C-alpha cells in the first residue's frame, strides 16, 4: 500500500518489546518485498491475529511457523495460490479473508481442508464467487467450515 514498507513498519511495533510479546499485529497498507513477506519470523510465538491488507502480496511462501495464529487477514492482495503452507505454518487458524485477491476456482482453497480448526472463511469479491453453486460447493469442499462470507 501506500505506506512504508513492512519490515519498517514492524520493527516499529517491535520497539522496547520483543516478538514473542506480540499478540495482533497490523501491517495494512505497508509495502511488501517485491510481493513477499519479511520482517515476519518463527519468534512471533505469541501471535494470535495478523492483518496484511493491501501490501501487494502476490506470494504467502515466506510465512513463518505461527503456532498460536487463529485469524490471517489477506485482503486486498494479488494472492493466487500456494495456500498449503498455512496447514504446515499455521495449523491452528480457525479464521481467514482472502477478499479481494485473485482466487478464481475451487481447487486454489482445496488446500483449505488440511485446517483443522478452520471456521470461517471470506472470499468477497474474488472471481470464485461467480461459480455457479458457490457457496454449495465450497461447503461440500470444505466440511469443517461454518461461516463462508460471514454466514451459513
Ligand atoms: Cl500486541
Amino acid at each position: 500500500g501506500p505506506h512504508m514498507e513492512m519490515g519498517r513498519r514492524i520493527h516499529l511495533e517491535l520497539r522496547n518489546r520483543t516478538p514473542s510479546d506480540v499478540k495482533e499485529l497490523v501491517l495494512d497498507n505497508s509495502r511488501s518485498n517485491e510481493g513477499k513477506l519479511e520482517g515476519l519470523t518463527d519468534e512471533f510465538e505469541e501471535l494470535e491475529f495478523l492483518s496484511t491488507i493491501n501490501v501487494g502480496l502476490t506470494s504467502i511462501a515466506n510465512l513463518p511457523k505461527l503456532n498460536k495464529l487463529k485469524k490471517l487477514e489477506l485482503s486486498d492482495n494479488r494472492v493466487s495460490g500456494g495456500l498449503e503452507v498455512l496447514a504446515e505454518k499455521c495449523p491452528n487458524l480457525t479464521h481467514l479473508n482472502l477478499s479481494g485477491n485473485k482466487i478464481k476456482d475451487l481447487s486454489t482453497i482445496e488446500p483449505l481442508k488440511k485446517l483443522e480448526n478452520l471456521k470461517s472463511l471470506d472470499l468477497f469479491n474474488c472471481e470464485v464467487t461467480n461459480l455457479n453453486d458457490y457457496r454449495e460447493n465450497v461447503f461440500k469442499l470444505l466440511p469443517q467450515l461454518t461461516y463462508l462470507d460471514g454466514y451459513d
